[PDB]
């Protein structure tokens, strides 16, 4: 089967770590990325915390507790089913900004919880501290006086905004410690390292609340990790070459190299130019790694 | 290109009114239930209807300025990427909720960039989805007074659907459309009613558990992502029908016949799909008959 990548303009797709449309591309201008969502290869395999769904980014689902004076969640998969310590960092879609604070809002989840009243809440998670286990399956809430209701109960929260830690500043390309003090959560998806030939690797970016930094940087589209998980192409080359193209006219805008491990490059800065926000990215063929851009 | 519907599990794609997973199959109560959703609407053929967007990101979220006119709050729409709401294409803008007279419960943010330096961009709202004050198309909904919108006056925000409620007086209907405003004589630009097939056949929804408060059970037309499948392969609709299998991932075993048409929705002949797993995958077979007997 031959390798593709969607024929979607990229302002219409949408961010791989948060759920909002992508409305810009750029180089870093330093930061090794190690995102755990947005991560698969460019032959469909899933990586890190990365599952199919675009409506799965960034959320969280499990039971309040309280015990010993704090309250937590006991994480499951968003589904309800349960979270396997094996198979990833944390369950799927789980945030992957770390060390920073997530002001989520939250909704029960049961049916039974649902025929009547107000279900819904809002609670601040650290991404930091040994309480911050999402590996072991369980994270600390921090207590805001109004969560006794929600013991016992089954919830789904989203990320509604990110503040720094007090003390330090919002870092998008922290790691969150997922496997606490206890381990090095299993499979993690691998740090990137561009391959050299003037490349820098391309992230795609969405204005979000992250408050002191609403640009969120990401190394793939959400729509092309489910491209490449309905696909399953076999990669045949060191790189697959893209163009990415004027939307009507299909003319060359300038060329990217995405490689296998699932993220791209491109030779930034080729007259001052700006690239359109709505072009559509088209594979042209497979190349070898010294292509030069 | 050869038509396909995605090779993905059903349990692991979007509702389309709600980005929720689908957690399950239903036919009407009521097998005669005209659908007539806005979100998650598209021809076969991979043209959008109604609020349909590309990207599940924009499931039942709104975007705008909020205002204060005398003491009435509301929101001047745009797109949720911040472009303006021309309405020639859609009845309000792309991924506006399609909860009809009901009170929307709204979770928002502040997002111009440099009201995200510092503090909490953040509020809530309820927003009725009746009224002529709820005029989406028009470009403007009522915000319900909370005592707490002052501070974001002349501020754009974003505003995701965080659950629903009855109005009070009425029951929760998620087949209900909203009414989203006329404009003199601009068409409405609705995605169209879905009539029943009859015959045994009945139209197949895509559901998901969700808070809609007294009835949280989300009903929809296709999954999200069959949407975008179909959008980014624009395959020429070749018959009246497509047949589809759905297969257990696992055996591959053909767990039951469905059948796709061009309108963008599916239809199966009950025994019903609601006993089905939730984990299997539909397999395009063949173009067929609309007169094919499941």
């Amino acid at each position: 089967k031959p390798f593709s990548v969607p024929n979607i303009p990229m302002n219409l797709m949408s961010n791989s770590r948060v759920p909002m449309l992508i409305d810009g591309m750029m180089v870093s201008n330093d930061q090794v990325p190690q995102f755990q969502n947005g991560r698969v290869t460019l032959d469909g395999q899933l990586q890190g915390t990365t599952t199919v769904s675009a409506a799965c980014i960034a959320r969280m689902r499990g039971r309040i507790f309280n015990n010993n004076g704090n309250y937590g969640v006991n994480l499951a998969e968003l589904d309800g089913n349960p979270y396997h310590a094996f198979d990833s960092p944390a369950p799927l879609g789980f945030p992957d900004f770390g060390n920073c604070d997530l002001h989520m809002t939250f909704v029960k989840i049961n049916p039974t919880e649902l025929s009547t009243g107000d279900p819904s809440g809002k609670v601040v998670i650290h991404s930091y501290d040994a309480t911050f286990a999402p590996h072991l399956g369980t994270v600390k809430l921090e207590d805001n006086n109004e969560l006794d209701q929600f013991v016992g109960k089954e919830v789904v929260l989203e990320l509604t905004w990110v503040s720094n830690r007090t003390g330090a500043t919002l870092n998008l390309w922290a790691v969150p410690n997922y496997g606490s003090n206890l381990t090095q959560a299993s499979q993690l998806a691998p740090p990137i390292y561009p391959p050299g030939f003037g490349e820098a690797i391309v992230y795609f970016t969405s204005t979000f609340p992250t408050v002191s930094n609403p640009k969120v940087p990401c190394t793939l589209p959400q729509e092309f990790v489910s491209h490449f998980v309905n696909e399953q192409a076999p990669t045949r080359g060191d790189a697959a070459l893209l163009h990415y193209v004027d939307p009507d006219t299909h003319r060359n805008l300038g060329e990217f190299k995405m490689y296998p491990e699932g993220y791209m490059t491109c030779v930034p800065n080729a007259g001052p130019q700006t690239l359109p926000i709505n072009g559509v990215f088209v594979f042209i063929s497979w190349v070898s790694r010294y292509y030069q851009l």
